[PDB]
């Protein structure tokens, strides 16, 4: 009933430290950050720290201010470097810097964030190779707590969450509805599904009216309200009504970083095998 | 009541022509067919023929017996050639020949079938460039007949239909449900959407119990019974009851070839600039 993520992350990371010891890989991950976004820095250091524990070299390159020219070059140099297995650009970026074109000059087998067109392509086509960290982390919860073959409603249709997630759920035999700010009647769809994955970035959004007693709620939102961190779901309200629910913080979030490292391991071994 | 696609194809072909005049492109599309499949040959001739009418050069390369290695060579040759804008391998193939691995060898900007990873990704990313023809045709019908931002239930999760299609409907603000053989109660989900798109390839699959009077059925199945050709829906039955429905043949069917020609224009106007 309380879908915790910390214990799932540790298992993944043990499994992964396994695979590197007795495989002899030495995966490398470059991180690039532009500005001082506090969320992104915390995300960077969590990946450096878990990398260190697992055996992954993860290095952060901060830049106060960089041109498109110099940044594109830097990525180009990193892309060509065979000792660099993964490359990841952190978000948000400054104005006029578009993630989806920048990210495209990273070869897909270095694309650890897995949001480049080629990687989304293979997910779409059910030949998952590198898969984004959050949709990954939602399925982890499902795998770990025992949810299979269900109807799922995703409230979110972004490239980072609900779109690759919808395609990953179909690759695994789930029945899938996606909806969004232009859906006239969300409540109807969310009450009818076994599972509700929610990522609208709006506190209090998923309340009792949106779910049934049989509901399993996976809260992807992260909101700051009163220096405090909270998801999209009225956690307290539902935890006494719904069948199972991810708390925020402590649900999807503890897994993300490790699922990035998971991608860096797959990438580094695909490089060994193929180049 | 009757959702036909010949008006739509004809209109799209005229627009295509105008687009060719008004930029002076001479787009050319290469077809490769390996085998003697009947439907593929019809499809290829339809592309050639509509291509002739519209101002696109479409040329076809038949084979009886090709090796993987030569085909792969031929495709690299066609890809490196700047005077060939489109490349398409017809289906089906010799056994153990994986379509989806051949096609990643076609530059995404030559890939008019739009089934390659890069073009699937751009659809998913809401940055559509070349799009697959059957989902495009579904969206043609919905547009032409006034059906904007509705609930949709697609019964099909293949990469040729329901997957690109789910993504293309989301880019246009529809709300999307996707089901398949492992969905526990399909009727429950089809009856709750304004629009039901079926493409399961099973005659009589979509019957009266799984739709409503307000329902809009788009029937993508192509099935053969008594040499007669039929959809997945139960057409004679559903025509009286449902609000609108596509005939098989004659609904989505007539738009396909032209949608491939649409990508070929797009593919040509992209190549001029790059
Ligand atoms: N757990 C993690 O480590 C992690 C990772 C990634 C993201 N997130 C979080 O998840 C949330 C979304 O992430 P994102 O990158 O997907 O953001 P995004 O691009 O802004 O997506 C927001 C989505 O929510 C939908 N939405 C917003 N308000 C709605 C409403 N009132 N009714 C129905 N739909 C509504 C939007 O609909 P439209 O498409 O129509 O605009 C959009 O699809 C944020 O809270 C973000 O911080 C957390
Ligand atoms: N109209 C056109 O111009 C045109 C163009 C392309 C395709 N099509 C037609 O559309 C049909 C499908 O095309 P495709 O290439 O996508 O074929 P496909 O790859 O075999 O897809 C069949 C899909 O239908 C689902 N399905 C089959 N039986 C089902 C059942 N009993 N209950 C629920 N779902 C079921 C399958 O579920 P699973 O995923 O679980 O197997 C699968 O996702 C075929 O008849 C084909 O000829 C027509």
């Amino acid at each position: 009933k309380i879908l915790r993520g910390e214990e799932i992350a540790e298992k993944k990371a043990e499994n992964l430290h396994g695979i590197i010891e007795r495989s002899g890989l030495e995966p490398s991950l470059k991180l690039i950050q532009i500005g001082d976004n506090e969320a992104a820095s915390i995300y960077a250091r969590a990946k450096i720290r878990r990398g260190k524990k697992i055996g992954i070299a993860v290095d952060l390159e901060k830049y106060d201010d960089i041109s498109m020219k110099d940044l594109l070059k830097r990525i180009d140099d990193l892309a060509k470097d065979p000792q660099i297995n993964g490359i990841m650009i952190e978000n948000p970026l400054p104005k006029g810097f578009d993630y989806y074109e920048i990210v495209r000059n990273i070869p897909y087998y270095k694309d650890v964030d897995a949001l480049s067109p080629y990687n989304q392509g293979l997910i779409a086509l059910n030949r998952e190779f590198l898969v984004p960290a959050t949709p990954r982390a939602v399925i982890d919860i499902m795998d770990y707590y025992g949810y299979h073959e269900n109807t799922v409603t995703i409230v979110n249709r972004s490239p980072v969450v609900g779109r690759p997630l919808s395609m990953m759920l179909l690759n695994r035999n789930y029945t899938v509805s996606v909806c969004h700010s232009k859906t006239k009647d969300i409540g109807s769809m969310t009450r009818s599904s076994k599972i509700v994955v929610v990522a609208v970035g709006r506190p209090g959004f998923l309340n009792r009216e949106m779910v049934t007693p049989g509901s399993v709620v996976i809260d992807v939102g992260i909101n700051y309200v009163n220096d405090k961190v909270v998801g999209d779901a009225n956690f307290e309200d539902l935890s006494e009504y719904v069948e199972a629910i991810t708390p925020v913080p402590g649900g999807v979030g503890p897994i993300t970083a490790t699922n990035i490292l998971e991608n860096v391991v797959k990438a580094a071994e695909f490089q060994k095998n193929n180049l």
